[PDB]
């Protein structure tokens, strides 16, 4: 398709051609063309095999969990909240222009829920989630029990030697490790069928009521209302609690009045975000702003008025590498056992992780590509009566020590943190670190912080945080893991990484493994497992230079920790991904071999190159499990690209000719009030930056066969940007050009960028050419002037006795193209710009010539040109020589 498609708004998407013009009446109300009422929006759209593929959410929807009987969940059928989301197929019915037509449906249905699900879901308790205004002093919890208050008690710390043997714990030289982090109080949890509130705290450390829905209707809600009151089109204090409301309208968040709908209805709602399309399947996954707990698998195939279903993560089995790597995430889920009545938590109920925060998905060949972090879930100790972990969430630093063998295998399944804490503050001699130094009796026991008398008289049940953090514990390890700055004290100085915290999650998922998905969705009666072998995870911290003052040598931990993020974070810790697409390599490789692909993402102050070995539709890798896996390369942001607010990610295009991604940023997409309930006004505006392939890519020689180097990628902010303009779209016409469509009163400007040695600025004289086109599609070709189209001059009548060619024939002249080209003089507006003469017998004696001429685009347009099949009627001068022969 040569035209480009352009989301208006909410409902309309408009074709525009090259020259950044409408094509007339191609502006479609896409939601009433899907037969859906006024309350449905466009969510994500894309092509596959010329059909446009649109996924609609309603903001009327309302979901219901009823924790007790079966079919738990369900939409609010009572007022009108049955409004679940949509996939739709529309495909071009005319040949002149664009008339778009409903094709197939797919209603999205919530998902079946097993008695056994049901039981962990019970007590499921999800973090409020996390938003441009969120502080690190928001996200800091309460220090838990530590891992001899949990065990022996309240008698003393000197039995520790004596007393771990009985307790599991031989050779475990850290009594004062964290068990994790309280929840009385700090960022709200709630169930399923409460509601999340606006009000964050700034320093959650004392301001939260955390999970305690009771002490927050009851004492605290009235007193953050006091200091954080709603804009009105008071202005108080914001000692305590920041007002969120407008930031999580932002991120999808639904609303009744100025509540927030329950925790159940806003995964739903997040959850119908992205969606891929193969010959076989459409694909639908969530936001990068909430955790997911499922995704769609539609069979295109599929019947009308069918309900298609999602299928669990918690029954989505990832390779996360090694094995060792899976077991760490698993360990922390919750306690295991055999002995314990109502103990329901996703891990003692033999799932697996059960929450991304979705990067992004794509199709490629006839594979689904995703990534994303690992969302934060572990266990909380939820009994009453007297139980010591009691409103205690258990989660601790699966960081590596720092005596592990350097080398990635070796590194990532060190036993170090797997079966329970380990990781605090040590001291050797006078060299200080939060990482156990050691990994003669026999091993070094790890274990779960839950004492064994109190086995079967404990409540651990499952939560779900708000980020790719595991421990909230508001101590050193916390900031270290986080921030990226465990490192050994060896030769070469080598980085140490967590298994639970800060996880990236990538793949590339086939048909068959798609058919399970299915197949776990619509199983009945008990939960039917589902293995995507095609994946891997890596530790992706946020880059330390995000934050200030870091002490190494009061040690500096989330309550302290200053920020300087310059991403539209006000956090520091916390990492978010955003806008995975996928491309073909457009650079050919040594035949017998596909096609080259890879995908990236952005990722806090980096991009993240995904590779792939087209041969088999599987991950790089390389023989050697020293290196680290070659699947996954990531290159730093410079100062330019770290300005960009990942806030504001609107659009990524790839284009299979230039081999470079397009990620579009616009400031329209902020909040429209700060946590302080101050209006933004720097929402004018937008920002493009350009991602391209780095590296020695794979199959371009015998020599490329194999690779022990990650072909990497590189993310420029562009020189495309604006903070005046408010955008409309970004049409990528060619590695040489781009064109921006935008208002600065209410009427749409075009402005052309030009590429300068790979910085794109301004041409002032291109933009205000390709403007001047009559209000038709294609600017104006202009007799005296080198406009878009440059300028012709033709050769006089005369040329012909000049050069002898009255004695050679039309039909002759015609069939020799380098002999009309000498027929004009071409001026060119951009660098090797060309232009053709077509001739046309006339008469027996005559012939006429007419040019053929470059845009920016890279195309050749003429007097018969078309977009869409509607004749541009560009308007190439053209010109009769007169006086040839007849022999
Ligand atoms: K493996
Ligand atoms: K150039």
């Amino acid at each position: 398709a040569n035209t480009f498609l352009v989301k208006e708004d909410s409902k309309n998407v408009t074709a525009y051609t090259p020259f950044a013009t409408p094509i007339t009446d191609s502006k479609s109300d896409l939601v009433s063309l899907a037969q859906l009422d006024s309350s449905y929006q466009i969510a994500d759209q894309t092509i596959h095999n010329t059909n446009l593929f649109v996924l609609f959410k309603s903001r009327d929807v309302k979901v219901k969990y009823e924790s007790s009987g079966s079919n738990n969940i369900s939409f609010d059928s009572t007022s009108q909240g049955e409004k679940p989301s949509y996939v739709v197929e529309f495909t071009n019915s005319t040949n002149i222009g664009i008339k778009w037509t409903m094709v197939k449906k797919y209603q999205l249905d919530v998902p079946n829920v097993s008695s056994d699900m049901n039981q962990v879901l019970k007590n499921l308790i999800l973090e409020q989630p996390l938003t441009k205004y969120t502080l690190n002093s928001s996200l800091a919890k309460e220090k838990g029990k530590t891992q001899r208050e949990v065990h022996l008690g309240s008698g003393q710390a000197n039995q520790w030697t004596s007393q771990r043997n009985q307790h599991d714990l031989n050779n475990n030289p850290s009594p004062n490790a964290s068990t994790g982090f309280k929840l009385t109080t700090g960022n709200a949890y709630r169930k399923l069928s409460e509601s999340w509130p606006i009000y964050e705290p700034i320093d959650g450390t004392k301001q939260g009521k955390g999970k305690d829905s009771s002490g927050w209707s009851s004492t605290e809600e009235n007193e953050a209302k006091n200091d954080a009151p709603s804009v009105s089109g008071s202005s108080g204090t914001f000692n305590k609690y920041l007002n969120t409301k407008q930031a999580l309208e932002s991120i999808g968040i639904l609303f009744d009045d100025q509540t927030p709908r329950n925790v159940i209805t806003q995964l739903y709602y997040a959850s119908t975000s992205k969606l891929a399309v193969t010959n076989n399947h459409i694909v639908v996954m969530g936001n990068s702003f909430l955790p997911s707990m499922w995704y769609w698998v539609v069979e295109r195939s599929a019947q009308e008025n069918a309900s298609n279903k999602p299928t669990w993560f918690a029954n989505t089995n990832l390779d996360w590498g090694e094995d060792k790597q899976k077991q760490f995430v698993e360990n922390q889920l919750g306690y295991k056992e055999t002995t314990s009545t109502n103990s329901h938590n996703f891990h003692s109920k033999s799932f697996t992780q059960p929450a991304y925060l979705i990067s992004g998905i794509d199709s490629v060949n006839d594979q689904i590509i995703f990534s994303g972090f690992k969302a934060g879930s572990v266990g909380y100790d939820s009994s009453s009566s007297s139980s010591s972990t009691k409103d205690q969430a258990l989660a601790w630093s699966t960081t590596t020590s720092l005596d592990s063998k350097t080398g990635y295998k070796d590194l990532v399944t060190n036993d170090t943190g797997l079966n329970g804490p380990i990781n605090g503050s040590f001291s050797i001699q006078d060299t200080f670190s939060f990482v156990v130094p050691y990994s003669t009796t026999g091993p070094i026991k790890t274990a779960y912080p839950v004492k064994k008398d109190q086995k079967s008289t404990v409540k651990i049940n499952s939560l779900i945080n708000a980020t790719p953090l595991n421990s909230y514990g508001d101590e050193g390890i916390g900031v270290f893991d986080a921030l990226g700055l465990n490192y050994n004290f060896k030769s070469n100085q080598e980085r140490l990484p967590s298994r639970t915290d800060q996880i990236f999650v990538y793949g590339i998922v086939s048909p068959n493994e798609l058919r399970s998905a299915k197949s776990s969705a619509d199983s009945t009666g008990s939960d039917t497992k589902v293995n995507w072998s095609n994946t891997q995870s890596r530790y992706l911290p946020v880059p330390y230079n995000y934050s200030e003052g870091i002490i190494d040598a009061s040690v500096t931990t989330f309550s302290g920790l200053k920020s300087i993020a310059p991403d539209g974070f006000a956090n520091s810790i916390a990492n978010f991904s955003v806008g995975l697409k996928a491309g073909i390599d457009p650079n050919p490789v040594m035949s017998g071999k596909k096609a080259n692909y890879g995908a990236v993402v952005l990722t806090r102050g980096g991009v993240v190159r995904l590779n792939f070995n087209p041969g088999n539709d599987s991950l790089l890798s390389t023989t050697d499990n020293n290196i680290a896996p070659i699947s996954f390369s990531f290159t730093p942001f410079t100062a330019a690209e770290s300005a960009v607010d990942l806030t504001t990610f609107k659009e990524v295009t790839y284009n299979q000719e230039s081999g470079l991604w397009s990620y579009i940023f616009d400031s329209s997409l902020k909040p429209s009030h700060d946590g302080k309930q101050t209006p933004v006004t720097d929402n004018m505006g937008f920002s493009v930056i350009t991602v391209s392939r780095t590296g020695i890519e794979l199959n371009q020689d015998q020599a490329t066969t194999t690779l022990d180097v990650a072909p990497s990628a590189l993310a420029v902010q562009s020189g495309i940007q604006s903070t005046t303009q408010t955008l409309t779209g970004v049409l990528p016409l060619s590695e040489e050009f781009s064109a921006v469509i935008a208002k600065d009163s209410d009427q749409n400007k075009i402005d052309i960028y030009k590429n300068n040695n790979g910085l794109f600025e301004i041409d002032t004289q291109l933009s205000n050419s390709v403007a001047t086109n009559n209000g038709g599609l294609a600017p104006s070709y202009t007799e005296n002037r080198v406009d878009a189209w440059g300028k012709v001059e033709f050769a006089d009548n005369s040329v012909l006795q000049a050069r002898n060619l009255v004695d050679k024939t039309v039909d002759e002249i015609i069939n020799t193209p380098e002999i009309l080209n000498s027929f004009f003089r071409f001026t060119p507006a951009f660098e090797d710009q060309k232009a053709t003469l077509v001739a046309t017998k006339q008469s027996d004696t005559s012939l006429s010539v007419s040019p053929r001429i470059q845009f920016l685009d890279g195309n050749f347009y003429d007097l018969n040109s078309t977009i869409a099949g509607v004749p541009l009627n560009i308007g190439f001068p053209s010109r009769v020589f007169a006086g040839f022969a007849a022999l």
